[PDB]
């Protein structure tokens, strides 16, 4: 396998990426054809990693066709597999610049998570290190690029590569020259808050700066004279030009240029001091109340904005006293406050309200400091929401607003952003921006804490124990104490790799955050007693049950108590199979759902963070477990192939149907058990009683669904019961009202219609027709909220957060929902043979196993009818 002269001997570089091709890797300058004949002999010749890299690094790119050999070489051992992966990372990367930014961001992260793998697997990958600067470049990360590039010239030997690494970190340190004028506008505001009108002249120069209007703000109330405020008075002036055409910040210097200063200069001189933080923590209450019993309402507000961080009880003054203020800046904060004040009970939907209301006021007023902090608050409810695109969108509109001038306020925006990536469990991309972000808060200990925690938090989700230990105790050694994120982390990380201070410092995050709602309160006790547990048997088995049991109080849409509840019965199923009590961990399944365990032909499954259980009992009741302690990876692929070992399949083989007990996030998959064993999901202690009188079969079949949907409609052929009617929801009939009204009366459902979730809110609907309102969904909690007194027995065909379990709370006695795109109309057929057998006598999951068998011995589509899956 020779290297070809004419493809390399061009005096410029053409990618400025670098590929592992040693020919194709030396230095030629970097940028400002290949023959169908000699790309096919170095095919034929077996010199597939040149004809990749021929493909990407000369004539015009065309990432696809080396992305195609390159996977095709990642399963074979006669190229290094870094190398591979470099070349790999860098198509996508090529891939990613032709493309818009939303598109472009997916080829990036792929990029950047080969890249990673490499350096992870090679630590010292010149290639790797250059391309995951560029890609960090090419993602809006300029410090994180100039490191990758330090790293690069220590461990490049090339002249020319290390001369051009060179100038590529000297052209991207630019940023550190924003970096030192917003320096330079903090400090020049906070000698303008000190001094007043000595600084009026270097003051005007930051006028563009965001900062420089809360410290003109700060400024004016720290004036014991009224000639000071007067002085003030050409800042406001210039400050209120650069925003609008209306002039508020030059009425305020009037305004506090006439109040009588023989009682504001005793409390002016207070303000200042307390805004410098001179003021001790004990002191600060009385000087509070004095502010809050004078004329003084400046001082009061600036006060109160600097005391609620600590002390959320005096939000509710600054939200009255700030209601209908002429000052639109305050306004926002009122806003902004009374948002504060609604996340702080778990109110989040709640406060989306005033977080809008305060966006819509920022951007028509365009003060931009307060718009960045509005934003990142948006971002904060929509991920807490898992509205992940809205959040991030908003995360954006931050960045981009904080970005020329703000420092802080930007590496605030990336933090915004890391947080809505962990949301969508997106490590890569989380990890850069949060990498960013601690680059950028560089002396900070607050955002430095809070960073890595976030960052142990991902390193959880990817099963990287020891770098969440690691995050952890960087986390810790600044110097602060954890929060309830921090703790949650170490309750994750503790389990394996406890530490002397572990137990001591979440006694101390916990002492400082008990909760404020019951659900929290109960939230706290679950992390108590679960890193408890793990040292001490009894006394965190005594903190999770009493956990349970505050959780189990409280109305089942507390989020927190939801999860206190549900997290603690998984410690104690895992701490009761950790002792090798198997038997309590079935008796727990059981007991979480409201009923008592089966006790044969059952199965049972958890999977926290790299512990997984599945606990089952045979025809005969003999008990079988498949613990592992230590997991690799999280079950994916949706679709659980192998999970159930050999054992517990043959001794499931004897059992007529057998009970799936299926702990959240493993409800509702696919591939759990062979096509030739019968077997439901079962999440309710009995089904509805069965209806009295001939029902009404209804079938929504062929709905004529919007333009922009492009949907093909599904037709059914039904199977009515004796003496049934067939009540049909045809093309624009089959409106979300009008099946919402059916749906109630119906003995049989028979849903042809796609069951999709929706991107932004991660709520499941029924693609219907659209209606009078114009709308074409039918979203899950619409079903739930509805009740069925009929008991139906739904059959979802097209299925894709769940809407089995959805239509199983509104009251169907049954589901059963195909999690794959429809068989051309012989989901009919199969299903009408179902409820046929159904009708016979049979139970429902030893039909549908019928059916199934009957299927695939056919010669019918396996990988629909394996997806087929029953729910009671």
């Amino acid at each position: 396998p020779r290297a070809l002269p004419e493809l390399w001997a061009q005096p410029q570089r053409t990618l400025e990426a670098r590929v592992t091709y040693l020919a194709a890797d030396r230095y030629r300058r970097p940028p400002q054809n290949r023959s169908l004949a000699l790309l096919s002999e170095l095919e034929k010749r077996g010199d597939l990693h040149q004809l990749a890299v021929a493909y990407l690094a000369t004539g015009v790119p065309e990432p696809s066709s080396a992305k195609a050999i390159l996977e095709g070489m990642r399963s074979d051992l006669r190229w290094q597999s870094a190398d591979v992966l470099c070349d790999l990372g860098v198509a996508h990367y090529v891939a990613s610049k032709p493309l818009d930014a939303a598109r472009a961001t997916e080829e990036l992260r792929e990029a950047l998570r080969l890249f990673d793998t490499v350096l992870a697997m090679q630590p010292g990958h010149v290639q790797a290190l250059w391309n995951r600067s560029l890609v960090y470049r090419d993602l809006g990360l300029p410090l994180s690029a100039m490191k990758d590039l330090t790293e690069f010239e220590h461990r490049e030997t090339d002249e020319g590569w290390r001369s051009e690494a060179r100038d590529r970190r000297a052209r991207l340190s630019s940023t550190l020259r924003r970096k030192e004028r917003w320096l330079a506008a903090d400090q020049t505001g906070a000698d303008l808050i000190n001094r007043g009108a000595q600084e009026l002249a270097r003051a005007l120069t930051f006028v563009d700066v965001p900062l420089l209007r809360r410290d003109f703000y700060h400024a004016v109330r720290a004036r014991t004279s009224s000639t000071d405020v007067l002085a003030l008075l050409p800042l406001a002036e210039r400050l209120d030009a650069s925003v609008g055409s209306g002039t508020v910040l030059a009425d305020y210097v009037h305004q506090v240029a006439a109040r009588d200063f023989s009682r504001r200069a005793p409390l002016a001189e207070q303000y200042a001091r307390l805004i410098s933080g001179r003021i001790p923590e004990s002191e600060q209450d009385a000087l509070l109340q004095r502010f809050l019993t004078s004329d003084e309402t400046d001082l009061a507000l600036g006060a109160l904005a600097h005391v609620m961080q600590r002390l959320p009880a005096y939000a509710s003054e600054l939200v009255r006293r700030t209601q209908h203020d002429e000052d639109p800046w305050f306004r926002v904060l009122g806003l902004q406050a009374q948002a504060m004040l609604e996340r702080q009970q778990e109110h989040y939907k709640e406060a989306l309200a005033p977080l809008e209301q305060a966006l819509d006021i920022c951007r028509r007023e365009r003060l931009v400091y307060r718009c960045i902090f509005i934003e990142n608050d948006l971002s904060h409810v929509k991920s807490w929401l898992f509205r992940v695109n809205a959040a991030a969108q908003h995360a954006r509109d931050g960045l981009a607003l904080a970005r020329p001038n703000q420092w802080d306020l930007e590496g605030v925006m990336l933090q915004a952003l890391g947080n809505v990536a962990r949301q969508a469990a997106d490590v890569t991309l989380g990890r850069a921006y949060y990498g960013e972000a601690l680059l950028m808060a560089e002396g900070d200990k607050w955002s430095t804490r809070n960073i890595h925690q976030n960052l142990a938090h991902l390193a959880i989700w990817a099963l990287e124990l020891d770098e969440a230990r690691a995050s952890l105790d960087r986390a810790m050694d600044t110097g602060l104490p954890l929060t309830q994120h921090g703790v949650a982390a170490l309750v994750d990380v503790a389990r394996t790799r406890r530490s002397p201070r572990d137990a001591l410092m979440v006694e101390q995050a916990l002492a400082r955050e008990p909760g404020n709602t019951p659900g929290q309160r109960a939230y706290a006790k679950f992390l108590h007693g679960r890193i408890l547990v793990e040292v001490d048997p009894a006394r965190g088995r005594m903190l999770l049950d009493e956990a349970i049991r505050q959780a189990e109080a409280l109305p089942l849409d507390d989020v927190s108590a939801a999860h206190a509840r549900a997290y603690s019965y998984t410690s104690l199923i895992f701490a009761d199979a950790d002792t090798g009590d198997f038997i309590a961990a079935l008796a727990r399944f059981g007991a979480e759902l409201g009923f008592e365990t089966p006790a044969r032909c059952v199965l049972g499954l958890t999977a926290d963070t790299e512990r997984s259980l599945l606990v089952a009992r045979g025809a005969q009741g003999q008990l079988l477990s498949a613990y592992v302690p230590l997991r690799s990876s999280r079950f994916e692929a949706a679709s659980m192939e192998g999970a159930v070992p050999p054992e517990m399949l043959a001794a499931l083989q004897a059992c007529t149907l057998v009970d799936v007990l299926a702990r959240p996030p493993l409800q509702g998959r696919s591939g759990l058990l062979p096509p030739g064993i019968a077997w439901r999901y079962r999440t309710r202690a009995a089904a509805p009683p069965p209806p009295a009188g001939p029902g009404t079969h209804l079938v929504v079949n062929e709905v004529r669904y919007s333009e922009e949907r492009n949907e093909v409609p599904l037709q059914w052929l039904p199977r009515t019961a004796p003496g049934a009617e067939a009540r049909f929801l045809r093309d624009l009939a089959a409106t979300p009202t009008q099946v919402l009204e059916a749906i109630s009366t119906a003995t049989e459902i028979d849903l042809a219609t796609h069951g999709k979730v929706d991107p932004d809110s991660n709520f499941a609907y029924l693609l219907l027709a659209p209606g009078a309102d114009g709308r074409d969904t039918l979203f899950e909690d619409s079903i739930r909220a509805s009740q069925l007194t009929g008991a139906p027995l739904v059959v979802l065909a097209a299925c894709e957060g769940s809407l089995p379990s959805a239509f199983l709370a509104a009251g169907a006695r049954a589901v059963l929902a195909a999690t794959h795109p429809i068989p051309d109309l012989d989901s009919s057929a199969f299903f009408g043979a179902v409820r046929d057998r159904v009708l016979a006598g049979a139970s429902l999951a030893v039909a549908v196993r019928d059916e199934r068998l009957q299927w695939l011995s056919a010669g019918g589509d396996s990988e629909w009818v394996n997806a087929v899956l029953v729910f009671e």
